[PDB]
């Protein structure tokens, strides 16, 4: 079977990357028998629209924000907990755990999909246009956001003027003052090269942002026995390799910003005052599984369970 794998990022992007990797071994693995065409950049449509059609079916894999999944499935917006994890090693961590593991079960039901696995893109950070100096400076900013609820939540706690808006518009809204402000990640801020047009980076790292790895429910019903397992399988291999990539290579994006000529700076959870409290208070009973995350998380750091 010729299989369609969509994505938002764009071809330099890790995931893209992983996804043609999966795509050549899924290839060699299955003797010629089934192949898979990525379609990067939104191609196909946005997130959403991606995972409408992983529903029905008419699309048969994507490697998918877990943002976008949160709209579907609002337990997921147990993993965008402010400071959840302390940094990129960690979130890793919290990715490959039970706990997170078990957080999938829901997906045939609920989604439609069936998720094999986690992955991660990197942290997320604050580029403005402006000085900042303190979280106030955040105030009534017109910042982008990735279109889910949890990231909206906090950046309404803060007291900016959150805008959801997706990868390819950015630069140009930067540009142009559509936004004042942007929540991108070292990697991307990079590529799509937002540092152009803005004042300040601010090297937060406030919340993580998961990937998963999804097979249409319909589609993985329909394949043998032997094919759901070794595809499934391999993708969880490929969408698990994305965490080392970012473990790896996320402290080396952002050092590469110090080399934009642009005001640099690092902050810690400290820096956004109330709005982690507020946060906490809305998705209380939006996301059920949040209290045992956070003792997975906090048990991963207590006991020095990664690289740190």
């Amino acid at each position: 079977k010729e299989f369609r794998l969509g994505l938002i990022t764009p071809s330099p992007h890790t995931w893209t990357k992983a996804a043609e990797a999966f795509g050549a071994e899924l290839s060699e693995k299955s003797g010629g028998a089934h192949s898979v065409s990525v379609f990067p950049a939104r191609q196909l449509g946005n997130e959403a629209q991606m995972l409408q059609q992983l529903q029905t079916g008419a699309l048969d894999m994507a490697f998918m924000t877990v943002a976008e999944v949160s709209n579907r499935v609002p337990n997921m917006g147990a993993f965008y907990a402010p400071y959840l994890a302390g940094d990129i090693n960690h979130a890793a961590a919290i990715l490959r755990s039970d706990t997170a593991r078990g957080m999938l079960a829901v997906l045939p039901q609920e989604a439609g999909v069936v998720g094999v696995g986690f992955g991660s893109a990197g942290m997320r950070q604050i580029l403005s246009r402006g000085a900042v100096n303190s979280a106030a400076d955040l105030s009534g900013l017109k910042l982008r956001i990735t279109p889910f609820d949890p990231i909206l939540d906090f950046y309404n706690a803060l007291g900016a003027a959150p805008t959801p808006m997706p990868l390819p518009a950015v630069y140009d809204a930067l540009a142009n003052g559509q936004v004042d402000a942007i929540d991108m990640d070292v990697e991307l801020i990079n590529v799509l090269k937002c540092h152009e047009h803005a004042d300040t980076i601010l090297i937060s790292n406030h919340m993580m942002f998961p990937m998963v790895g999804l097979i249409s429910a319909r589609v993985y019903a329909g394949m043998s026995d032997a094919d759901k397992a070794m595809i499934s399988e391999l993708m969880a291999k490929h969408v698990d390799s994305t965490l080392d990539v970012y473990m790896v290579k996320e402290p080396e994006w952002t050092d590469a910003l110090t080399k934009v000529g642009k005001t640099f700076k690092r902050v810690d959870q400290s820096f956004f005052g109330d709005a982690i409290a507020q946060w906490e208070t809305i998705w209380a009973d939006k996301a059920p599984s949040l209290p045992e995350l956070r003792k997975t998380a906090a048990d991963l750091q207590a006991e020095n369970l990664y690289f740190q």
